[PDB]
């Protein structure tokens, strides 16, 4: 009994018009994600076009809602192949992983991810950045042992460490360098607390 009229890329605003115009009501908006419709265009209609429809007859359409979107996982402290799969299926497959320090996330786990967590992200040209642990930074130990205590604090806090001392007395070692310190130099760990025996005097 007519063609329905075509309104595939247009308003609904548009779409009412070359409906009425043709005796039948638009009735029914839905909504999509589009690859090929811009939001608000629409994508579909539901006598569909040129399809029969009786005058006085209202027709759907479906309207863009732009581009497939989508909200965001959590993945921090997962270890990250499972991170990695949390996304993958969710359709984020273009991840990049950048290995960093840290202080919290076991050796392997993501200490943290770029785009925040469930914020909503688009499927187009999310370039994922996640952050997996590498463990707390070795630093080296300087030996002291011998050597104005004054200046290996300096040395030692600039740079990790936290230094602590108390003080003895020597006549073996100039008052003021230094009797003893507590790692043992020449290893390295975290940004951990060096100890000292300091000669008193
Ligand atoms: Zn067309
Ligand atoms: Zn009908
Ligand atoms: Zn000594
Ligand atoms: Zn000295
Ligand atoms: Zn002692
Ligand atoms: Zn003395
Ligand atoms: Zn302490």
């Amino acid at each position: 009994y007519e063609e329905t009229p075509d309104v595939i890329g247009k308003s609904v605003k548009e779409a009412e018009q070359i409906f009425n115009k043709n005796n039948l009501k638009l009735g029914k908006i839905s909504r999509s994600y589009s690859d090929k419709y811009p939001e608000n265009e629409i994508i579909k209609t539901t006598p569909n076009t040129g399809e029969r429809v009786e005058r006085g007859d209202s027709v759907d359409v479906v309207i863009s809602k732009g581009p497939e979107k989508v909200k965001m996982p959590n993945v921090i402290g997962l270890p990250k192949e499972e991170a990695l799969q949390k996304l993958k299926s969710l359709g984020l497959k273009d991840v990049t992983i950048e290995k960093v320090y840290n202080n919290q996330a076991p050796k392997g786990y993501i200490a943290n991810q770029s785009v925040t967590a469930n914020t909503e992200i688009a499927i187009h040209d999310s370039n994922i950045k996640l952050y997996e642990s590498l463990g707390i930074k070795q630093v080296y130990v300087e030996d002291f042992e011998h050597k104005s205590f004054s200046k290996a604090k300096k040395a030692l806090e600039e740079k990790g460490f936290k230094v602590e001392s108390k003080e003895e007395y020597s006549d073996d070692i100039d008052e003021g360098d230094v009797i003893s310190q507590s790692p043992k130099g020449k290893s390295v760990d975290e940004g951990s607390t060096i100890s000292f025996v300091v000669s008193k005097g």
